[PDB]
């Protein structure tokens, strides 16, 4: 709601979302705690993660835009960055946080590392294998993924 700075940032990057949202996402504070957002990332065209639809959650503190949210995916995700748990190695959200980026800034972020990993943090070791060394198995696993995305257990 409007208690906080921070509740009231997280409204109007919500709003920034619901008029104008970024090609590929959407998100949405959850129903009971504005702290906390489902969101959904479209793989970007042109990259094995392409047709994705992935979920993921966000949890913000009361330091937010300061602090930067902690952000998961909920689907099952294959990426060098992104570990087995679901939490991801982000730039912006680990040493590149600037109190500028709203949610949307965030979800394109994330869009943006699907297309182009950074070899500097191997989260899934084997997603990093592959994709420095068989790029045609890397894009097979990415795939799998793809269509288990459009599946939500």
């Amino acid at each position: 709601h409007m208690s906080t700075p921070a509740r009231r940032r997280l409204m109007r990057d919500f709003k920034r979302l619901q008029e104008d949202p970024p090609a590929g996402v959407s998100g949405a504070p959850s129903e009971n705690n504005i702290m906390v957002w489902n969101a959904v990332i479209f793989g970007p065209e042109g990259t094995p993660f392409e047709d994705g639809t992935f979920k993921l959650t966000i949890e913000f503190t009361e330091e937010y835009p300061n602090k930067p949210p902690t952000v998961r995916f909920v689907s099952k995700m294959f990426h060098p960055n992104v570990y087995a748990d679901g939490s991801i190695c982000l730039d912006i959200l680990e040493n590149r946080w600037s109190p500028t980026y709203d949610v949307s800034s965030i979800l394109t972020s994330i869009q943006s590392l699907l297309d182009e990993p950074n070899p500097n943090s191997p989260a899934n070791s084997q997603a990093a294998q592959l994709y420095q060394e068989n790029k045609r198995e890397y894009e097979k696993r990415v795939s799998a993924i793809v269509e288990q995305s459009w599946r939500d257990c």
